[PDB]
């Protein structure tokens, strides 16, 4: 665990973080995807084997000591908002799970179900909530990656809200 846990946010590409793991924003099929996923897929190709899961869950696989934790949020262009809303819960819980077995004391993460897997909304409170709700009773340092300077004002002002 970290000495004194924290969250940060950190507005640049995931795939260049300086966190001992790494979530990626996965597919259920363990494709290469686009966004995150793509970004993921090029910096840690051979952590694609045999990460395919369902959605609402996490799957580690290991890029030599590296540990890339595979988390499948729903894509609201499919589920229904209660339904979403419930799977895109449980794949945080899954990542806290994760991060605790694995014993890292940090942790990269993006916000799942946002981008592509948005259904066309704004899910950042959404989304960061539920990743509140998960890790808050981890002890890892929480390092959250954003690629929109709105949004890293808007995840930056939520964090300091609650210290
Ligand atoms: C920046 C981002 N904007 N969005 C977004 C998507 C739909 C409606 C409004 C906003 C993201 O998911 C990431
Ligand atoms: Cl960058
Ligand atoms: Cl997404
Ligand atoms: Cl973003």
């Amino acid at each position: 665990g970290a000495m004194a846990p924290s969250y940060r946010v950190k507005r640049m590409d995931i795939a260049k973080n300086d966190e001992e793991c790494v979530v990626n924003a996965a597919n259920p099929r363990g494709l290469p995807g686009d966004g995150v996923c793509k970004a993921v897929y090029k910096k840690w190709p051979e952590s694609f084997k045999n990460s395919a899961t369902p959605v609402g869950t996490a799957k580690t696989v290991m890029c030599g000591t590296y540990p890339v934790i595979h988390a499948v949020g729903p894509n609201f262009s499919n589920y229904t908002e209660s339904e979403g809303d419930r799977e895109l819960a449980a794949a945080y819980r899954e990542v806290a799970k994760e991060v605790t077995r694995l014993g890292v004391n940090s942790v990269a993460i993006p916000l799942l179900s946002t981008g592509v897997y948005s259904g066309g909304k704004d899910r950042l409170t959404q989304s960061l909530n539920h990743l509140f709700t998960a890790m808050d009773s981890t002890d890892a340092d929480v390092v959250i990656y954003c690629r929109d300077k709105e949004w890293e004002k808007k995840i930056s002002e939520a964090i300091q809200m609650r210290t």
